[PDB]
């Protein structure tokens, strides 16, 4: 009955942007913002994660497994809280993700253990932890489109800029780039594996987000709801 | 309908030879061992077996990772033994070897009050334990809980006794800090916990310093007489 749907791209990608025009246009469109994002912005969640993403600037190879694990846990968490308790009645009700469970795991946490961020005993702790945790509570949040807001490394450090969180601008274009080909990889080219089943078949819309949209953004929209109806 | 029992009690004060003294006696007894015991080859148990040696050499880098997992592996240890055990049951009984509120207010709540777990660990700790163990309902909560008591001085001898190689390191002292805790908890009852009907479980506190391998006739009437009443 409520379609989910993953909005997924690269750090100031301008996914944030996207829902935030989104749900504006229907009353039957809700969106549940990543908490990693509200942490770089005030509760224990929001104290807890404020301390963990400063820690996990200032040394991330110590901090990496438990950032991580924090991190999905607050998204599972949120998900449900917007999923059991928004858009009651709505006709034809869509939730928007901004990032998923997913991401967390292949693209972000992998990636920790790629440039070694991680041992082998902390991402393996970690795909137990992810696996059991999404089995265990995480089941009503099975995904039934993903739109990839695809845009380069070069805009995303711009619109980091743009943004001008004084905790972002050491973030370099390397790091950029290598999540940028953990994307590509993931959803355009589709060479990374994964252990959900389902994943494999799931529709994936992908859209340029290169140029501006702020006040431009009518064909993304049509290609949104054009993608909702073949679902 | 199965009945939940936790058995607590500090390192190597008898939990796991009484806890399979008891499966012997009742085709209606069955036991969980614990976790961390297991790994003191599944993926579980290589993972377990690196993340304790790791907190072994360094535990104010890997306490957070280790009581996270130690009790993950626990809840999912329990989650399974009520799914396939004691279907075939009259009087169904499930002993686990230490509970989730023995994880995170005896080991979690010392390496935190010892500063192996700075304030943002222990309160995301916490935080996640209080969601997940809250997401369950009324399904891995207890029916009563009994308490082995010993001494620390007990507890070392058992661990050299034991003789495992790691374990042949703990100094008294860490003894001394597991067990003051177990008292505040259970016997004074004095702790208080996030968890409502955990202040309306009742105890079972058994003094097992005198060796009991030949000896349990005593220890385990009063298990009955407990279950009985429960
Ligand atoms: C964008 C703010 C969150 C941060 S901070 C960060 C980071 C910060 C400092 C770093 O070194 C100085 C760093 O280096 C990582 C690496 C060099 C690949 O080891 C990553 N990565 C990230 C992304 S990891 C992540 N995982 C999630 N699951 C969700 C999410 N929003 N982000
Ligand atoms: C018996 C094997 C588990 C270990 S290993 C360990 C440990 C090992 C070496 C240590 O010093 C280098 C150590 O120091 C702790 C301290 C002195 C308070 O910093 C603790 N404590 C423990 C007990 S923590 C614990 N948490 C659980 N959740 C369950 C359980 N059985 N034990
Ligand atoms: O068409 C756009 C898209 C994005 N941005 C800016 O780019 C930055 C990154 O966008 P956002 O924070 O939404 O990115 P996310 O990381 O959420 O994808 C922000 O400063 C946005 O205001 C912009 O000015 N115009
Ligand atoms: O009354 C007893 C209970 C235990 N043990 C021995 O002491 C060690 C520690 O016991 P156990 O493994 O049950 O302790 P736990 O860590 O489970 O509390 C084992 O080698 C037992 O054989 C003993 O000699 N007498």
């Amino acid at each position: 009955r409520i379609k989910k749907i993953s909005i997924e791209g690269n750090i100031a990608a301008g996914k944030s942007t996207f829902v935030n025009i989104l749900k504006q246009l229907s009353e039957d469109w809700e969106v549940v913002p990543e908490p990693v994002a509200r942490w770089s912005n005030l509760t224990m969640e929001q104290k807890n994660g404020g301390n963990v993403l400063q820690m996990m600037y200032e040394k991330p190879e110590r901090w990496s497994f438990t950032f991580q694990t924090y991190a999905c846990l607050s998204r599972i968490r949120a998900q449900l809280a917007s999923l059991n308790g928004k858009l009651k009645d709505a006709e034809k009700p869509v939730l928007f993700f901004e990032r998923s469970v997913y991401s967390d795991r292949y693209i972000f946490a992998s990636n920790l253990y790629e440039s070694e961020s991680m041992n082998e005993t902390e991402w393996t702790i970690y795909q137990d932890w992810h696996d059991w945790m999404n089995n265990q509570f995480g089941q009503s949040l099975e995904l039934d489109g993903i739109i990839y807001l695809q845009a380069t490394p070069e805009t995303c450090l711009h619109r980091i800029y743009l943004r001008g969180r004084n905790e972002e601008q050491g973030i370099p274009l390397e790091y950029l780039e290598k999540l940028h080909y953990k994307h590509e990889s993931w959803l355009l080219h589709r060479t990374l594996k994964t252990n959900f089943d389902y994943l494999q078949e799931v529709p994936i819309l992908t859209l340029d987000v290169n140029e501006d949209f702020k006040d431009k953004y009518e064909s993304l929209v049509e290609k949104v709801k054009e993608f909702l109806s073949t679902l």
